């Protein structure tokens, strides 16, 4: 395959320190887990239980993340990256690292967010509700963007929203990875909705564009009421979902501006398929969200090649935005 390069901050992480970058190196300091009382289980994901806490030091809320420890260097990433982040503009902070006397288990421990439901939301949410949300994430991306990192798993699950105090905070950045120009990934990364075709052809020389992909993918979500808007069943069905929307055509442009060999498993399902028009989506339940500005900039967001989406910066000065 071709290679590819970031077309911003694509030297970030060269020109620091290695103990920026180098998380296997980094000496992660526990904390006084009996400083936490746990209230109440808040919900459950594939290795980590997530519980609301107090701080009894301070009668403050918290949140805290326990990890089953099923991949230490995983950990130590998450750590690091959350170090390095901490206090940027909505990103979750990290307030404390404790390990349980006993267990030992690692847990992660976080500023109390009083999320606000989704599937309630994008039903009470306005065209301008949308739009200052959309521009409270970019601000984070491009923040982490800019400290050379990809967060990886942008979607709805992992943006928690305070409507009431208009908060909004990018949470679990258990996938997160510093960019390396050059760097080959693993491109099993991301929830399959979110996948940028860049995944879903196993193209590893991915970047910072493949958090804008998955950025698109909620916010045509979020304008069309179509919740996935790319609804694949597997991996292989996704790259399918995605090309009968933006056609077969470009896509075999993509491949081979890359030189990307497709799997065998594409053969028999991907089919030909023609460019849609964005305005097709646009019904009676969703038209007051829609508008000629926010067809534009997610035009200029769901495109297959990586390289020509817009970067987080270049999102936040797009006309969708003059509003806010």
């Amino acid at each position: 395959p071709v290679p590819s390069r970031a077309r911003v901050y694509t030297d970030v992480n060269t020109h620091r320190p290695s103990e920026y970058w180098d998380y296997e190196s980094h000496v992660v300091e526990w904390g006084n887990q009996d400083d936490y009382q746990l209230v109440r289980k808040l919900g459950r994901g594939k290795y980590s239980e997530v519980f609301e806490a107090i701080n009894i030091t301070n009668n403050e809320k918290v949140v805290v993340k326990i990890l089953k420890p099923v991949k230490k260097k995983k950990i130590k990433r998450e750590i690091k990256i959350l170090e390095n982040l901490r206090g940027g503009p909505n990103i979750i902070t990290l307030a404390d690292i404790v390990k349980d006397p006993v267990s030992r288990t690692p847990a992660l421990v976080f500023e109390h967010v009083n999320n606000t439901d989704f599937k309630q939301l994008y039903q009470t949410l306005t065209d301008y509700d949308i739009r200052f949300y959309m521009y409270e994430i970019l601000k984070a991306l491009d923040y982490c963007h800019s400290m050379g990192i990809m967060h990886r798993d942008v979607k709805p699950h992992n943006v928690m929203i305070d409507h009431e105090h208009r908060k909004l905070r990018l949470i679990d950045w258990g996938l997160a990875e510093f960019y390396h120009p050059g760097q080959e990934y693993n491109v099993r990364v991301a929830s399959r909705y979110f996948k940028g075709p860049e995944l879903l052809v196993d193209y590893q020389m991915y970047d910072y564009s493949l958090d804008m992909w998955s950025l698109g993918c909620m916010l045509a979500s979020m304008i069309f009421r179509k919740e996935p808007f790319f609804h694949g069943h597997d991996n292989y069905d996704q790259l399918v979902r995605i090309a009968k929307v933006l056609g077969t055509e470009d896509l075999y442009d993509y491949i081979d501006k890359y030189n990307i060999e497709l799997d065998p498993r594409f053969n028999d399902i991907l089919g030909r398929h023609s460019r849609k028009r964005w305005e097709r989506f646009v019904h009676s339940e969703n038209q007051h969200l829609v508008s000629p500005e926010a067809l534009d900039f997610l035009d200029k967001l769901l495109r297959y090649d990586h390289q020509s989406r817009l970067t987080a910066r270049e999102a936040m000065e797009h006309p969708y935005f003059y509003t806010v």
